[PDB]
DNA sequence: TTTTTTTTTTTTTTTTTTTTTTTTTTTTTTTTTTTTTTTTTTTTTTTTT
């Protein structure tokens, strides 16, 4: 009798990995198109 | 006697770091109002003269 169980946890996991491509869209959207800030020519001198 | 190119003066503009002030939010704070236990007052009955 464990079929409502079971079916039911697929059920989550189905709309959840809807969840997870969310989340790796989310990335891609978010995806830098840009790099690490530079330095200054003076912080150049501080850390380097 | 003339011309060309480069190394020095100075001048202009931008970014990063570090200057101040105000507002919003958070913390300590007595007055007023509300809650509970109580010592004084009121009522009735029984017994005795």
């Amino acid at each position: 009798k464990r079929e409502q169980t079971i079916e039911n946890l697929y059920q989550l996991a189905q709309l959840t990995q809807q969840v997870q491509a969310d989340r790796i869209e989310i990335v891609l959207e978010e995806r830098r198109d840009e790099h690490f800030p530079p330095m200054s020519k003076a912080l150049m001198e501080t850390r380097s």
